[PDB]
């Protein structure tokens, strides 16, 4: 949710870490943001992939590292496999809303990727959200990266809360930290939308990623 007034800003350059790595998503009847993990796997938000309500997978699109003013400055690549936790399969929840996606060619070697740091608190860390937003998509007809910074307001043991803001699009954007580590990643909004929230990398998160990062 954007609340109060919007803090975020247009990235200058994507073709720089982290930026580079960063990534707009495209599937049949959506959009999200990822970010590569590995050699050739996104990782995004598990809703992007998969629907609760229809019981059915996303249809495959594209992937589009650090796309710019709706240029692809680092190249492209597709989608070839979806890996979803079963426990976002069997509930929808929230600490469940994360997922990888492998491509058809290895583009993290061309631009990098971004590793993974497990914590057990995030209370009062600086994170930075920055993705692919819909609404400046709309507003200026390019799709280009936008950033916001913000501390981690409150947590409980699977998610983290900010007030950072966020549009339909920064869905899966990760929470990087002051050493560009991810952290968690961005799903939604609570509390009647008066904050932003999603997944920390908790232990159960990180066994995952790594199963995922092997296939």
């Amino acid at each position: 949710v954007v609340i109060g007034d919007d803090g975020r800003t247009k990235v200058a350059n994507t073709r720089v870490a982290p930026y580079n790595s960063i990534a707009y998503i495209t599937f049949g009847g959506s959009s999200c943001t990822g970010t590569l993990i590995a050699p050739n796997k996104i990782l995004t938000n598990g809703h992007c992939v998969y629907n609760t309500a229809s019981r059915s997978y996303s249809a495959k699109g594209s992937v589009y590292p650090g796309m710019n003013d709706s240029t692809a400055v680092n190249g492209s690549a597709n989608m070839t496999e979806f890996y979803v936790p079963s426990g976002y399969i069997n509930t929808g929840a929230s600490q469940y809303d994360f997922a990888v996606i492998k491509t058809d060619t290895n583009i993290g070697n061309t631009v990098g990727y971004r590793s993974i740091r497990q914590v057990t608190n995030l209370t009062g860390t600086t994170i930075k959200i920055s993705g692919y937003p819909g609404d400046k998509m709309r507003s200026t007809g390019k799709v280009s990266q936008w950033e916001m910074s913000g501390s981690v307001t409150r947590e409980d043991t699977n998610l983290a809360y900010y007030t950072i803001d966020t549009f339909s699009g920064n869905s899966g954007s990760a929470m990087l930290d002051q050493n560009q580590q991810i952290v968690g990643v961005h799903n939604a909004g609570y509390s009647n939308g008066t904050i932003n929230g999603g997944p920390k990398a908790t232990a159960a998160f990180v066994e995952f990623i790594n199963y995922a990062k092997a296939q």
